[PDB]
């Protein structure tokens, strides 16, 4: 229905431009071009999924976590929040250090701050902005960036744009890389060696894609190990677990109680806090070297009333305990999916043979908290398949692939929200059951399992 | 306020004494800061002194007076209210989940207010020069920019995929023509019409306040580029809403929408919010969607966000800014007649001592811009400063990192809430500013400090 709508204006948005581009523009046949690139390996992003805010199917990949957006139980919050300060002034006058500045900003940020065991924070426009900002304004010459391999593409950003000259990535939440990296950098390097410049560890706390959790304890055991002067500095990306993890959502660095061990920490509002923006949080000095040296937040406008005022909407919803029930009921879906699914007879052959993998699935139990993030991997030549699967079930995922992950490490991404129920859950392990069926009866027997055959059928006409 | 040159006074007393003990990584970062404190130029707080009513704003980005006379905030409200029921969060990425169908219409009542034909929305003008520059050009292509373009942009062509890149002197026809011809005379793909120039500019120049001749550089383009293998791409941060028919802005002031291939409008300034849109056809849009990296990985505007800047573009359908963006003309054209009218424009002007270069012959320009940038000698700006700020003028000071090292000045902003009285005033005080500084280099006194130099210098001994 609108399901098929949507499949089909992606099908036609893949069909190669090029060949109509001969008699067009220099410029514009260049582009059609370098389009024609991603239509080709069928990757053209265009108009998104979108067919679970109309009903039409089920939200297992929105980053709406705790149904704040869904509720309108922020929206509620927001517009009192307006209804609190009348005559309110919108505009906040030009950038963060040459009149844009205003004390409700200031205020909104260190009672933030004190909400999340800082001693200070500074508001951004989102969380690759703050990324942005810390790695191009923190990192001195002579530093080093040791770095989680799947930081974030602001992460990326920011690095690449830095004063540091030496990064070096280690396997993703391996701490005998992370030891390796640290202590090969550490000889390497004479101005780590006696103290005079540092090494600054760069992490997440939930990693987007993965599903997983930085073990900064143990990384932060390893870098004093490393570096006994102290010269090391971590920065810690909650993106991910801010409204998720800890009591009242204050993310896993003030659960693991290390407000005093990360010296940088970034929390965004994208995802639980359902609207957009961030905060760095830091000590005062900190604070003073993204004002002075983070190009990018000195040449930008500052915040403007309603933008700050929908954070502080969302942060009053978490501490004053609103969302603790949403926060509860995350948990309590993830680990009964993860129960259903690990408990239906087909999953042991589906393991084995590797129809299936969900590796945040295992292990669970042993974990003081599950995450919302539930990467499902099939063979790398079945992923498409499985997502049309699930797509002509009515259930919304997000295919990962080339570009935003490895050429060869295509994958779904389910998200658990509070909002979601346990009837859909067991619709979506029974959905997936059945595809773990289809291609073990394909496997057994050059077919085309059923949904893969409706979505080629669809390309053939269109 | 004294308060708020007391706080910056002591902001740029060192540190680095007091960290030694203190570990390497912050004594490291805080001898980073007093670096720009012992220039006396790091930045806390900022100048919010008008924001109170204790000084007179000829400072902030507030252009049109939307945010001081909150007409945008009405109409902000009102147009939440004839949504109840938003779904305020986007759900995610603009390319993941994202995308809703207030935003499509909104994009498309802005371009199609700007004369484009489509449009793509932005957290900020900032954003949207990264999206262009990393995004847009191709292997192969040459990119052509005035030396002044926004910062965001500079930031933007470092991390492009385009290899060569050649800036050129300000505003100057003839190294845009040299710029260009001898571009495209080493370049055997551009020759040929195989790879393209884009030609990067802004329409309204940020720290010059002079306006890009925009009819001139296309002419000049599609003489070097007879094959017509070259792009433009117009920055209209400070144009939106100040020039042009109802706020359109520079190009579509000159009716070049078809003749400018990529438009950044922005709405920090006169628009009175946040927020930007590129504009362009559907070919620019989907490469922003799908090569700007930036974009694909932040998440997409909240409604709220998208609703004010509807409301401020529906401020400027209805008319409803005309009026205030016709006394901007009328205030920068009373400032300019009364400054150089004054007794000593001539001999402070001779001497080096003034210089407001957007002041001479503004009379044979079709209209004015909203930026005055006011030049002393280097080493009286911040005496300048600190003498306007005494006096209850709030002036934003330009000095190093944002424009180079031996470029240090003043902006002063028109705003149209501002009055001919408070015009009159400025006049004054900077015609008194510039009759003590002839003073002190005629009495041959070399240690001599201004009255209001002697002030800051005086509580800096006592904080
Ligand atoms: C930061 C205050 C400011 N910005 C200027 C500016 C921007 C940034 O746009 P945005 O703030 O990221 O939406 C973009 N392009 C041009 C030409 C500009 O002049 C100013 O001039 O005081
Ligand atoms: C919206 C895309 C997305 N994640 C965003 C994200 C950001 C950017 O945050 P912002 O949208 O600029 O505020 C920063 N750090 C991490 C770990 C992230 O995962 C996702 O997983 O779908």
């Amino acid at each position: 229905g609108k399901v098929v709508s949507e499949m089909i204006a992606w099908i036609k948005s893949q069909k190669l431009i090029a060949p109509r581009m001969k008699d067009a523009p220099t410029f514009y046949r260049n582009l059609e071009e370098a389009l024609d690139v991603r239509r080709s390996t069928q990757s053209l992003m265009t108009r998104g999924q979108s067919t679970w805010k109309t009903g039409d199917a089920i939200d297992f990949c929105s980053n709406d976590l705790l149904s704040l957006g869904l509720t309108g139980e922020l929206r509620r919050e927001f517009l009192a929040e307006l209804a609190r300060h009348p005559d309110f002034s919108l505009h906040s006058g030009g950038s963060r250090v040459m009149g844009g500045n205003y004390d409700y900003i200031e205020a909104v940020e260190q009672e933030i701050a004190d909400f999340l065991g800082a001693e200070t924070a500074l508001m951004f426009n989102s969380g690759s902005n703050g990324n942005i900002a810390i790695y191009t304004a923190i990192p001195r010459p002579g530093d080093a960036i040791v770095y989680d391999e799947l930081v974030h593409f602001s992460t990326h950003t920011g690095m690449a744009a830095s004063l540091a000259t030496t990064k070096v990535a280690f396997r993703h939440n391996d701490l005998d890389a992370f030891r390796e990296a640290m202590s090969s950098t550490m000889d390497s390097h004479p101005m780590l060696q006696d103290g005079s410049r540092s090494i600054l560890v760069s992490v997440e706390s939930v990693y987007s894609m993965d599903g997983d959790v930085c073990p900064l304890v143990e990384m932060l055991e390893i870098a004093r190990e490393i570096c006994p002067k102290g010269n090391f500095a971590f920065i810690a990306d909650e993106a991910h677990a801010t409204g998720v993890v800890g009591p009242r959502g204050v993310g896993l660095v003030k659960l693991l109680g290390l407000e005093n061990e990360v010296a940088i920490r970034l929390n965004t509002c994208g995802k639980a806090l359902a609207c957009t923006g961030s905060v760095v949080l830091g000590n005062a000095t900190v604070r003073n070297m993204l004002l002075n040296y983070a190009g990018s937040l000195v040449n930008t406008t500052a915040p403007s009333f309603p933008s700050v005022a929908v954070i502080r909407a969302a942060y009053n919803l978490m501490r004053t305990g609103a969302t603790q029930k949403a926060q509860d009921n995350i948990q309590h879906l993830v680990k009964y999916f993860f129960e259903s699914i690990t408990s239906s007879n087909i999953w042991d052959k589906a393991t084995d043979l590797g129809i299936l993998s969900i590796p945040v699935a295992e292990d669970y139990e042993s974990l003081d908290f599950v995450t919302h993030i539930v990467p499902i991997w099939t063979r790398q030549k079945y992923n498409w398949w499985l997502f049309f699967h699930l797509q002509l079930a009515k259930i919304a995922v997000v295919p990962i692939d080339y570009p935003q992950v490895p050429k060869g490490k295509s994958r779904v991404r389910v998200m658990i929200h509070a909002g979601n129920t346990e009837e859909q859950v067991d619709y979506l392990v029974a959905t997936l059951c059945d595809f773990a069926n289809e291609m073990i009866d394909i496997e057994e027997g050059g077919k085309i399992p059923k949904a893969a055959q409706e979505i080629y059928a669809l390309m053939a006409a269109h």
